[PDB]
């Protein structure tokens, strides 16, 4: 790597002039280097817990233990970018001095001091030095960040192994849960590395203020010490207000993230919301959320006005009355225009320390919170690093307290099949688990010589966020045969067909969560699959369903077979293969009595059995409201318009003082003039605040309305989170940090215009190597879009995973120690890990590179525009305008550019405007061909299928052909369509939520085409086959309607067997419904929503196929339900086990993918005939 390349970077040159042809990939993206390997970076930190193990006072390690590891531990490196800060803000002092040179020097008409002559010789001087001065700092902003990316990993891993040691009791989910260990990868690894970002300029930014009053003293005196105090003891008011805006973002959290949870809610079970037609209720409740919502952003605005207006108007609200001290209240110097230009470059320079010195301050803090939450945490219990047999144990549960079993010995041999039953609790998978050794054994002994002289699933699911067959594979090499040997051997088919791309689908997070009759049979799967010797299942058939218990038997029969000498060591609770088992259970509480024969035994007890262009105007000219567009126009303009204005008095009436109306009454007049700007700054930061306000407040009103009346095959054909991504992410982009970019831009390049503009009327040649040069900027820019742009979402997709892998590692966590598999997956950590790195690395490669070469381009102006103003004496106040903002180009078109590409991002997330606003379709109601129909109540169930021909979306295939039937009141039609070609297809149906391409409807006697649908599908019952379960409050799951009622509510629930079963509720009539039926039945559930079909009083309860009831007793009660509730009505007896069908009054079985038949009457025909089969 090549030095003075290592300079200025320039090997990102061939990088980016690739990444304008190609997009970029992981695969153009690079190996780690050698040093920045992760492990390297862990290994050498441990060696820093080792050096201070000669130390060892109290070393757990400790707070103070892990600072004295980690300044020895990187503190080298991290001198060196200290250094070049130093010696580049030295420097950044020296410019000043170059301007006060040249027009102290223009003012007239070998030696040193002779060499201090020309302001030939010290511009050029200056130049070279601002050559260093913008470099250097281009170090050791690097190197710095070349610290926190290798500070990143090192810790992650001393974190992820000390998972790899944790033990898990109670603190594993009691005060650190998944979540609280989650953040501490995903905050406090960032608060150390946002701290080592800026922890040399806590070491250098006084030193950096002190030198900037110094060399301010020698240039005013006391009307400089008098000025400096406002810029200097004013910058922690910042201090102050971020302080707020985190109360703010802790108000914000707070309220945003229940309203986006019941978001989630109403998009979850959209399909059934909008089957119960009930958009408007729920989404009003987060509607009137929302309005609390913006009154926290609003204090949210209020808190980000004034931090910029603080950090740009005490710029001039110091100088003005720097000045007007040196004016008025004292008066003594003669004030040459050296002086009062290079004050102003003192000015400018010295806020860029200032307000980043609040957030230093702030970050310092809370990485020094964060390294005990970190410490406190990482020096907990350890998991005590130290045939199936047991030799007389005593072993807890707990830690070293009270003991949870003693006195217990085992023994399983190779080639046996042995459970474990009894008592659930004490053996949920109790003993099992202190089978692995995850427990505290105080006492016994236990050979396996697993450790020193293995396969497991545990009873509760953990899989892993991946493909199925991935899901399956859990660290596997691959065999595709042995695979139809594992997935068809565990039946998992039909959940793969359930699966929308089988073993190429998506398990885990983003997909649906079976029970454990998929999932913990898919754990099964792997724990079959995985080619182990010994295996420990836990208690399938909890997990299982009936029949799949059944083939759990077989099974258990594929699993004997399979154990080809195997030690296969399950543990259940039923009665099954309590024939057949190999060796016997034992437990009661404890040891219960042995393995070997239940002859002697106690069985009785067991025989009991580009750019995005139009998309701002889209952001602002459809939205904002031209009113305060335009006062964001013209604040903006006329603020910067009277700002280098004030300058360009500042330059001119001191030019007066180096001569001699009165000048004095001349300074008042630019004293208000200065007053001006001031005035307007609060309007220029008030402009944008409120106006993102707005912007905000009515785009989230529109995407609301906008889903809340689009199709619901969209929303089967829409990926849910990528909605909600719309709305979790981008909608916090436009309100939480969307406008500041703005506000800061606007800011900007308005300044980057006007300095430019400053220099071209100072010197009327300027603009002539303007022109070659804004070229170059320009080029750079437009290749730079690209890169920046490739990183950044590059970047999004790369820490996601990362801690995705951190989540699977505490939950799945017993399953990889069982397996001994943390050097697969530590491996697999660094495997993420560096591919952070790696892109953080190239995103702050380009972080440099850009700024860089911006920055010469920059020096380059400042040069050309001195030589061209050496001609004003060819006046020499207006050169003092040109020195000023040639220094002063620098910040700017650092800005100018990194926040116009930031922009883009910031428009991306304002993308999904398209995805919202042009998605937009399904009138729901409005069609009504009579004004007048109250027929949405009907007394008469004889619905009507007049000839309807349905296509599925219009698009592949149809679901009936020419269906001329009807219905008749009390006919309840038991349902028999097609296995896999007709099921639902006719309630949604019948709600005509599907591309009805021929055929009405008559229902109450009237075609059901042009008709409210927010009217006729609200007043039709429909007891679908989804756990329909609205959180909130008990009244609100029952009765969020308009003619809301207590007492039929307290009726047909009672009726329903729920409001006498939770009749004991906390609130009554009004409790809170919490969870969204977590507390209550899988059955009552179902039962709630039936009273909610009470509720309709139109109860043709077109129920659906309810394959999953727990209970068919509670079947039967809603058997019953059909008998005593149904008031005699057409209930379409939709069933997947057509032993509802056992109940028909008039059925028509049209099957076959067809309309096979009118079942009417006795018709036992081949389905129900086959309804055996």
């Amino acid at each position: 790597v090549n030095l003075l390349s290592k300079g200025t970077y320039w090997w990102m040159n061939a990088f980016i002039k690739t990444a304008h042809k190609k997009p970029i990939d992981l695969r153009a993206i690079a190996k780690l280097p050698i040093a920045m390997r992760a492990l390297t970076n862990y290994q050498r930190l441990c060696v820093a817990f080792d050096a201070q193990a000669r130390k060892d006072t109290q070393s757990p390690q400790g707070a103070r233990a892990i600072w004295r590891a980690l300044c020895h531990a990187f503190g080298r490196r991290l001198i060196l970018s200290s250094t070049f800060r130093i010696l580049a803000d030295l420097l950044g002092f020296a410019g000043p001095l170059c301007i006060f040179g040249i027009v102290d020097h223009l003012g007239k008409e070998v030696s040193s001091q002779e060499f201090l002559g020309n302001a030939y010789v010290l511009a050029v001087l200056l130049f070279l030095a601002l050559l260093l001065q913008r470099t250097f700092l281009q170090a050791s902003y690097y190197v710095a960040i070349e610290t926190g990316i290798n500070l990143r990993g090192a810790i992650q891993t001393k974190i992820y192994n000390k998972i790899m040691h944790m033990s898990t009791s109670n603190l594993s989910m009691g005060e650190m849960t998944a979540g609280q260990i989650c953040n501490l990868v995903a905050i406090d690894t960032n608060q150390l590395m946002w701290f080592f970002f800026l922890c040399p300029n806590l070491w250098t930014m006084p030193v950096q203020i002190i030198v900037g009053v110094i060399l301010l003293y020698y240039i005013l005196g006391v009307s400089a010490l008098i000025g400096a105090a406002v810029i200097i003891l004013l910058a922690p008011v910042q201090y102050f207000v971020a302080t707020k805006l985190s109360q703010a973002q802790r108000t914000t959290l707070e309220h945003s993230n229940e309203r986006l949870k019941q978001t989630n809610e109403m998009l979850r079970g959209m399909k059934l919301l909008k089957l119960y037609a009930w958009e408007s209720i729920f989404c009003s409740r987060v509607e009137v959320t929302r309005r609390k919502e913006m009154t926290s952003l609003r204090a949210f605005a209020v808190y980000t006005s004034i931090s910029i207006f603080m950090n740009t108007a005490i710029p001039i609200a110091a100088v003005l009355i720097t000045f007007v001290g040196h004016v008025s209240f004292f008066k003594e110097s003669d004030l040459s225009p050296s002086v009062a230009f290079a004050s102003l470059s003192l000015f400018h320079i010295l806020v860029t320390p200032l307000f980043l010195l609040s957030s230093v301050v702030r970050s310092t803090v809370k990485a020094l919170v964060s390294v005990q939450k970190l410490s406190e945490f990482l020096s907990s219990a350890e998991i005590r690093e130290e045939c199936v047999q047991i030799i007389g144990g005593f072993f807890t549960w707990t830690p070293d307290g009270i003991p949870t079993l003693s006195n217990i010995t085992i023994r399983i041999p190779r080639g046996q099949l042995t459970m474990i039953v009894g008592q659930v609790g004490c053996g949920k998978s109790s003993l099992l688990l202190a089978t692995l050794g995850e427990m505290q054994k105080v006492s016994g002994a236990v050979f396996w010589n697993s450790n020193l002289p293995v396969a497991y699933a545990s009873q509760k699911p953990w899989l892993l966020n991946a493909t199925v067959e991935e899901n399956i594979t859990f660290e596997s090499p691959f065999n595709k045969q042995r695979y139809k040997m594992v997935i068809e051997a565990c039946s998992l088919q039909p959940d793969i067909d359930i699966l929308p791309h089988g073993d190429q689908t998506q398990i885990g997070e983003r997909g649906i969560n079976l029970s454990g009759g998929q999932r913990q049979r898919i754990s099964v799967a792997r724990a079959l699959y995985q080619q182990t010797n010994v295996v420990f299942l836990d208690d399938p058939f909890s997990a299982l369903d009936v029949h799949l218990s059944d083939h759990l038997m077989q099974a258990g029969i594929l699993e004997l077979l399979r154990d080809d000498k195997r030690t296969v060591v399950l543990v259940t609770h039923k009665l099954q293969y309590l024939p057949h088992a190999d060796w016997i259970i034992a437990m009661k509480d404890g040891t219960i009595q042995r393995e070997g024969t239940l002859k002697d035994f106690q069985r009785s007890e067991c025989q009991l059995f580009a750019k995005i262009p139009w998309r701002a105007c889209t952001k602002y000219l459809s939205s904002a409201g031209i009113l305060l567009l335009s006062l964001l126009v013209f604040s903006q303009l006329l603020k910067h318009m009277v700002l280098v204005a004030i300058d360009y008095w500042l330059a001119k009436w001191t030019d007066s003082a180096l001569v001699l109306l009165d000048q004095s009454v001349y300074a008042m007049v630019f004293t208000l003039l200065c007053s001006l700007g001031i005035v307007l700054c609060l309007v220029t930061s008030v402009t944008v605040e409120w106006t993102g306000l707005k912007v905000a407040k009515r785009l989230h009103r529109s995407l609301l309305n906008r889903i809340i009346l689009a199709p619901m095959r969209f929303f089967e054909t829409t990926p849910l989170g990528s909605i909600l991504n719309r709305f979790s992410s981008d909608c916090n982009t436009i309100d939480q940090h969307i406008p500041s970019t703005l506000e800061c831009l606007s800011r900007s390049t308005l300044l980057c215009v006007s300095a430019l503009t400053v220099i071209s009327y100072v010197t009327p040649v300027f603009l002539v190597a303007l022109l070659p040069l804004a070229v170059v900027c320009y080029f750079i820019q437009k290749y730079f879009r690209v890169a920046s742009r490739d990183l950044q979402q590059l970047d999004d997709t790369t820490q996601l995973p990362l801690v995705s892998h951190f989540a699977e590692t505490v939950e799945g966590l017993t399953t990889i120690r069982a397996f001994r598999y943390e050097a697969r997956f530590q491996q697999k950590l660094l495997e993420y890990t560096d591919s952070n790195n790696i892109a953080s690395l190239f995103l702050t490669a380009a972080n440099r590179w850009l700024e860089v070469c911006m920055e010469y381009i920059g020096a380059c102006v400042v040069l050309i525009a001195a030589a061209t103003s050496i001609s004003n004496s060819l006046s020499a106040g207006l050169v003092g305008l040109g020195l000023t903002y040639a220094l002063m180009v620098s910040n700017y078109l650092n800005w100018m550019v990194r926040n116009l590409a930031d922009m883009e991002i910031q428009l991306g997330a304002v993308k999904r405007i398209h995805a919202l606003l042009k998605t937009e379709a399904e009138s729901y109601e409005g069609l009504l061909a009579p004004s007048l129909i109250p027929k949405n109540w009907p007394d008469q169930g004889k619905i009507q299928i007049q000839n309807l021909s349905v296509r599925y979306d219009s698009s592949l295939k149809p679901v009936l052909k020419h269906v001329n039937t009807l219905i008749s009141p009390g006919q309840k039609i038991g349902i028999c369509g097609r296995t896999g070609s007709g099921k639902s297809s006719f309630s949604l149906a019948f709600f005509r939520m599907v591309d009805m391409f021929e055929g009405r409807i008559i229902i109450d006697g009237i075609d059901i085409a042009k008709l409210p649908l927010h009217t006729l599908r609200s007043r039709l019952s429909i007891i679908l086959q989804d756990p329909v379960l609205f959180s909130g409050t008990i009244r609100f799951n029952l009765d969020p309607e308009k003619k809301c009622s207590d007492s039929t509510l307290w009726e047909a629930l009672e009726i329903a067997q729920l409001k006498l079963v939770v009749k004991a509720l906390p609130g009554g009539l009004d409790a809170i419904i919490t969870e969204g039926g977590e507390n209550f039945s899988q059955g009552q559930r179902q039962l709630f929503c039936l009273a909610r079909a009470f509720v309709r009083k139109t109860s043709i309860f077109i129920m659906d196929e309810a394959t999953a009831s727990i209970d068919m007793a509670t079947e039967n009660i809603l058997q019953k339900v059909v008998m005593t509730a149904f008031a005699d009505r057409t209930v379409v007896t939709i069933a997947h086990r057509v032993h509802t069908i056992l109940s028909a009054d008039l059925v028509m079985v049209l099957k076959r993918g067809a309309i096979l038949e009118f079942d009417k009457p006795e018709t036992l025909l081949s389905q129900k005939d086959s309804v055996f089969a």
